[PDB]
């Protein structure tokens, strides 16, 4: 029976815990969090063990098998490598790392302490991007793809951290981007990167960017595009595209659930927007990949089995957008090298 | 760990077994059909217990706790009387039964016998028709439910046992509208029919019915509409709208996943239509209800918890088609008692 | 050249002279209105030769060929006869009349007066719904049609003739089941009824149904649905479905402009819903079928090219709503001819 | 009464005749083609009053007001300037040119002959892009447009000479990217552009671009896409999407339709795909811009009416993918000067 830990109450900590709690091979320990009502709330909430106001103490107990980390990006770096030396199991929210050494070198430290380490690629474990991607596989159907598009838009981060530099460790791009990139390159079942483009905007006055478009290219010919936004009004949208020879497959996460709404009020528990027309949803949270990816970490944890996603993959991301910052900076297509091609 | 058993080894024993083999409270002991290669098939396909091809030898054994019965609607009634007469918990598909006094003689008997007695109304435990019922119990938002229509439609049942009255029990009306009236109800928080009307069509040449259209008159004032058709190509249709003094809700089962795909030649996991655009289909099991369905039964035959969707709900539907069918005979608007009207 | 008068300057009255204004074989003579400045208002608009504040006065003009008429239904037989008798030629809005015998008594009036006598069936003309009755006429694609349905729903008139029987006639059966019936018949390609059923809903306090269903059965086989309400929110719906043996085709007049928008305030020519997520109009007149019906009655009167859906398909359509009212009222399927079948 | 002659007897000869046949402004004088069987088809299709198998003798004609021209790409410079310099009003289909260089000849020409230039950009004068283009401008809706992005794919065109570098002048880039390039800036009110970056793809073996993505960087800091492919199977499809600080605008135009449609077979009348699940077209030419923009080139020739949309955006156009090209090949984002941002 795994035994976890939330490092991070809010909104994360929150889809974490519930999956947890939720998982019969897995018991939620402890939820810790720099504000310790929040962590409180959140133990009761999910029925944990306890609620942890010390970090030295968290990663002490020797009853937590697995910490689970959702926190701002700009402290993943060293709370993992802190956790895995303590000998924890570590799932990283994305970012898992805000530069790829920084990612390179929490991979090599699970490594020395004999480790899983997993970050938080969720919608790769999404049952409908994983149907997805079979049917792009399907050669005889689909042909060979040559384009594959992610978009990612909502009206931007709420919390102070994420507009921080130091904090985030970067804008839209990062935030959202980082999980486009995962999915054009995981849709095409890990094409390599032979090129990288980019243009960053800030729409929004006074500094990070709200919303990017990049642009790989990738060996076998094919081309991927990540429009994000952090500036995108009406609703959260993630959808995907995928074009070949012979077919196309499109799939639509927060307005492909089947349910059609409208009121003038607004409906007790559907986020937003509030009124008129409105699509609401129906488990988020697993429609999302969070079951399954968690689930992935824990049989991971609990028998040895191997990640179908690893932390390689989230090296390969980062080098991508290092690799579109710079591009952006200097006006060209670029190599993974920082070369320009 | 609940010990069961399953009746019937065709596409819906295969549904069930499925569903029993992933879930950690129970555990898939037997499966019998009278053609035992085809129990042998799926015992192996799940890692069933065994393959039991008699059905004295399934009802003695003291091991099984519960049977699912998974067989032509024509034998539901004798194999759930006899199941229950042997002690065993029943979860019948539906129909449950073929007439109402079937029924209302399943529901008296396991109450004898002090049995958890479930039917098959699978949709009303999908999770997305769950939110959609919400939404309209949302006073606020929605106000006072007027009109609630729910639409099944397909190509028709392929078994050659649903061509026959008495294996069958009923045509279209019987296989689709049982769900479609149970729906409705269940919408409007098991609301009360006072009256039924109907008609019925033969549209196939030569004998029962493949389309009808029944309609209820609720309690409350508002209306309900069930159509169903087994003679509609194109691909299954399940949906459902109910309209308010004040919102909408619209819920669609099969194109509301949020997955389209293209190709000319058809795509290797994908029923039908097979060519050109259609729409796959991603955990269709849990999306339809099954899951948490057998989860309710297997929660409620493990620690005795009460259903929340119970037999009773079975006898209403079964008075609403029985009063269907005749309503269409007289040509006239009928009580639940037969009376006109 | 088509000298036209429009009686009625209501909505539909600006709807017309929008049509005729734009019309090079025909010119907008006169507007009249029992409140003259809306008729004023209107000539102005669409800069009319004049506004006609007496109904004697235009009915005298001889330079009138052909008046329009969109006052409320009850006034409708005695102005078309009136200005039938007067040499005019007419196209009512429907209905064109509150009863069959008002109807067919136009119908020979027309007929003494040599006259042409046309009624307001827009979306028969409506270039999608003639799209649409090509696709269900194509026997090898779509085969026998079996099904038809056609729904219209709203929140209801906002004038206040239309609350009264004695100047509305009828409810939203009348009101919108008029469109229904005319369009499943249609759909067929004049398909005769054999019978009638409906039921009929007061949802709104105190009196005028606000909701029906009225169900046909047809010589073929086929059954067709009305579906209709005064009592629906979130904006005007008119859809249709054909259902054949081989085929389906859906028609969606208001979801099916491809147009999509939100914003939070409201866009300054957004009808309704006003905020939130909507469905942009364009071309809303043509896309109705008034541009087209409108050109055939006047080209009908400038070069007496028949009509292609006339006044007779009034009389049917009143026919069907008047055994629907009956029908209602006797809680059973009756024959156009009052019987019960 | 203005008179017409269409010079090139193809697809959209035959679209451009059908317009002006139909326009009450207009008369169909002539219609010529290198294959002169060609030309007598369509003169007859649409009642030209001939057939003229002579170019020489066609500019030399003082009854033709105004040329269509509709040939292939190579040839619309030398045949618009000789048309010109004959004295006759032009409106060729895009590519207006093949370069800017043409381009700016061709609008220097009609100045010194005093002529009507007219080019093909038949999207912008669409009723539904016409639409999306005000909710846009309602700056309190809608707000500050930052991203627009216009997608234009289909399987590529089916005429030998658009394979061909001298006939067509360039690949996919140019025959849909300026469409969609020309959309970007009309949809923004005329946005001024700084920069372009651009990349193409060869997906079909052995070349001209057959999948191009063009993005540019406009003065108000918006940003906008072009993503185009002769290599998308499924049917054409043409969107766009406009996002700005309040608010979002979707438009779609081939299944934006509101037709839905399935047979096994294929419809008669149903381009492609054939089979299954298809999205009919209405006025499929009027919902294109063709009828509107031909009008507005005949009231410009007929009463010197300004054009709304002048041969000064094709030049900008011209500009922008001229420098998409330079782009792509240098690998880095440019100015409309071709000097490296
Ligand atoms: N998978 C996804 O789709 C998705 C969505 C949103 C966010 N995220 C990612 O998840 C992570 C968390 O995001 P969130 O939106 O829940 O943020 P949040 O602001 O809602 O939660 C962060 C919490 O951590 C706390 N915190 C701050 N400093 C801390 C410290 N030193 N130790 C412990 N706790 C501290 C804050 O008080 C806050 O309660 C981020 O890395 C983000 O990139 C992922
Ligand atoms: N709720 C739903 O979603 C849904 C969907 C489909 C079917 N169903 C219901 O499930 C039931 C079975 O449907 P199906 O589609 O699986 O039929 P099927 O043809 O696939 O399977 C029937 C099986 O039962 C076996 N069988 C027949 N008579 C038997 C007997 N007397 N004893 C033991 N085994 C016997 C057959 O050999 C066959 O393997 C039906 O009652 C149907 O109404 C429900
Ligand atoms: N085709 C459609 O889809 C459609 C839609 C709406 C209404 N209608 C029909 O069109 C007709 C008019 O509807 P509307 O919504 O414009 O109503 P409206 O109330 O907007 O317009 C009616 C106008 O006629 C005037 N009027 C009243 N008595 C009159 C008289 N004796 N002589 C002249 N004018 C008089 C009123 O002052 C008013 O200005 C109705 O018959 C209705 O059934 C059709
Ligand atoms: N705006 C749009 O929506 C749109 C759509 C399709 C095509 N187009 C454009 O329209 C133009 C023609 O396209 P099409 O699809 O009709 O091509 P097409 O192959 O259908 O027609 C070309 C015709 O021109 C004739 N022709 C060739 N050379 C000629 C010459 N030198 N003189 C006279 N006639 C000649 C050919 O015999 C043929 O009949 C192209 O420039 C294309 O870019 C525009």
């Amino acid at each position: 029976p795994v035994r976890v830990g939330v490092v991070g109450a809010g909104f994360m900590g929150g889809v974490h815990a519930e999956v947890v709690a939720a998982h019969p091979g897995a018991r939620l320990e402890a939820v810790h969090d720099l504000d310790p009502a929040a962590a409180r709330d959140l133990a009761e909430r999910f029925r944990a063990e306890r609620a942890e106001p010390s970090w030295a103490d968290l990663l002490a107990d020797p009853a937590i098998d697995l910490l689970i980390i959702t926190t701002p990006n700009g402290l993943h770096h060293r709370q993992a490598a802190e956790a895995l030396r303590a000998g924890k199991h570590v799932l990283v929210e994305k970012p898992l790392g805000v530069t790829p050494e920084q990612v390179a070198e929490l991979v090599e430290l699970a490594g020395r302490h004999d480790r899983v380490l997993a970050h938080g690629s969720n919608f790769v474990h999404s049952p409908k991007f994983v149907r997805a991607r079979q049917l792009v596989a399907d050669t005889e159907a689909f042909g060979r793809p040559h384009l594959v598009r992610v978009v990612f838009r909502n009206s931007g981060p709420e919390a102070a951290w994420a507009a921080s530099k130091d904090l985030a460790g970067g804008g839209a791009l990062l935030d959202l981007g980082c999980h486009a990139v995962e999915l054009c390159r995981w849709l095409l079942d890990g094409a390599d990167v032979e090129s990288v483009s980019a243009r960053l905007q800030r729409v929004r006055p006074p500094a990070l960017e709200d919303q990017a478009l990049l642009v790989m290219e990738f060996a076998d010919g094919a081309v991927g595009q990540c429009d994000v936004s952090w500036v995108t009004q009406g609703g959260e949208q993630v959808t995907a595209e995928i074009i070949g020879t012979k077919g196309r497959v499109e799939v639509d996460l927060w307005t492909g659930m089947g349910l059609r709404a409208y009121s003038d009020k607004g409906y007790q528990d559907v986020w937003d927007p509030e009124q008129g027309w409105v699509h609401p949803e129906w488990e988020w949270i697993r429609a999302s990949g969070y079951y399954h990816q968690d689930g992935t970490v824990i049989e991971a944890v609990g028998q040895g089995i191997p990640l179908t996603h690893g932390p390689a993959e989230a090296l390969a991301s980062a080098r991508v957008l290092a690799t579109g910052y710079r591009s952006h900076a200097e006006g060209r297509v670029l190599r993974l090298s920082g070369a320009p091609v």
